[PDB]
């Protein structure tokens, strides 16, 4: 089989810097990839800082143990400013840059030229279609979708996305590259949303505009599917976590794709929000004021 | 003010039950009606279970502080067969009936003659709007909804819609009797689904297509709701639970108020089902098969 050991992680954003911590504690030898020394510094410094308030947790009976856990996942942990030529032998190729089309394709299309042949590819893409890219290349059957969730370490969750081009070999390569990981993998077609999205962001819509017809308030709307429900969190409280403009985004990207969908419709509400830059928490305001 | 003390909840169904348990549990005198002594006897029956079950619990170590906490919420959870015969002295009516809204009117608008004129009416329906029923009496500044959720004795949510011509004074009590069950009430318009059937149904019927448009099993579906967003139950699993029949009944009816609206579309593989007569857990068989209890 095709045992992933080697991997290459490209976008030092919160998602790749948290795909390559993990498969970096797992064994893993890794290689985080990104435009700038600078990002790369700060990204493995997160993974770093993350990997400590850990240790301090676990390892308190035996401090010395723990720093060498950690100093031992930080060095398989390796960084570069260039895909091409970290690609040449990497197992698998895990991207998760800027949620733009002609940006993955250019890369994809590049790196599918440098890759060793084995290497299989795949994104973990929110609001684009799986299919969409592999065809940036011709390593298609090679192609696939790893949706993970954050906070990436935290979530045990991984969405193994197959394409109808997606090979059979490299689907279950994913699937147990996902448990190598300590994860839990669920499988799913490259239809919009996948599990997940699909099932959790238009509800989510849903109680916007059951707030803005006037029927109820954000607060016991919350209250609602917390108590009634026993959802951890209340749609807008939620909304304000995954941030207001990352979902957004991913509707109107369903939106412009079916136009006549009423479940895509913008909301007002959200796109004044987003509009004035509340996008939750990583802004200390969303639907509701933080900090 | 006008405090709820005697509650009269009609229908032994597993929501009325699980009301006039709460109630009890929590002080008030209640009596519980529906159609034959039988039928009263196995609910009250299923009502003493749930409640050794909560006190072997709170008094895992002293089994005669359990018995007691049995006992008296028991002793205070009267039976009756005809509410007429003891609306003329209660304070708050709850109906769980059949979600039919010719039997609900004919109930409330012979109830409305003999019950007090403080009594408040109720009705714990998730299919009808509380304005239809009310309009059946001529005591519709005393009337309104008042919705639990399943298992009503864990779940602390409990809607109070309001309708148009529900009193400010009626409110605030429900939400006061509210409060003393020991739940938190919020209020709501008059609309289907209120607040949680309406958000959650909806995104329970999308889970169904998913998996019948053949995208991901239901295996799966499970898992990625409950680890990916966190909830308590998988989509197919919550479906078992509310029932098949019963969730099929809310959309039917959403979908005969809006043939065009795509949230509302029968389901096949649903339908099927209840036409099998598999429910859920209630028959051990839905989505799932479950091993007979
Ligand atoms: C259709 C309508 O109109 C309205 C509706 O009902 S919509 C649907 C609303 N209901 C929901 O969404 C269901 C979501 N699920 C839940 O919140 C939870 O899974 C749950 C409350 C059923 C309990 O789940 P779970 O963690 O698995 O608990 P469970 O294994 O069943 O039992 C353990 C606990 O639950 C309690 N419990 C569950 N059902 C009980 C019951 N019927 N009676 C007494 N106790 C019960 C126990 O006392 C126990 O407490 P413990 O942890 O301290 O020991």
């Amino acid at each position: 089989k095709i045992i992933v050991k080697h991997v290459t992680v490209i976008g030092g954003g919160l998602m790749g810097a948290g795909i390559a911590q993990v498969a970096a504690a797992t064994g893993h030898t890794v290689v985080l990839v990104d435009q700038t020394e600078d990002i790369l510094a700060k990204s493995k410094k997160g993974i770093e800082e993350s990997l400590r308030k850990v240790a301090k947790k676990k390892f308190a009976e035996n401090p010395k143990a723990g720093d060498e856990c950690v100093e031992k996942t930080l060095s398989t942990i390796a960084t570069s400013t260039d895909a091409a030529s970290v690609v040449h032998s990497t197992d698998l190729v895990v991207e998760a840059i800027v949620e733009n089309l002609k940006v993955k394709n250019e890369l994809f299309k590049r790196l599918d030229k440098f890759a060793a042949e084995h290497t299989i590819f795949a994104s973990n893409t929110s609001s684009l279609q799986i299919t969409s890219i592999a065809n940036a290349t011709t390593r298609q059957d090679r192609f696939a979708g790893l949706h993970f969730f954050n906070p990436v370490p935290v979530m045990k969750l991984v969405e193994v996305i197959k394409t109808p081009m997606t090979s059979q070999k490299t689907f279950e390569s994913l699937v147990d590259f996902s448990k190598a990981l300590g994860k839990h993998p669920v499988s799913c077609k490259d239809t919009p949303g996948f599990i997940v999205n699909r099932l959790l962001v238009p509800y989510l819509m849903e109680a916007i505009r059951l707030y803005e017809r006037g029927d109820a308030s954000k607060e016991d709307i919350d209250t609602a599917m917390k108590l009634g429900a026993g959802y951890p969190m209340g749609p807008f409280e939620l909304l304000d976590y995954v941030g207001l403009d990352t979902t957004k985004f991913i509707v109107d990207g369903w939106h412009e794709m079916d136009a006549e969908n009423p479940l895509h419709q913008p909301s007002p509400s959200l796109n004044k929000l987003v509009a004035e830059n509340k996008f939750g928490k990583k802004t200390g305001e969303g639907f509701y004021k933080y900090k």
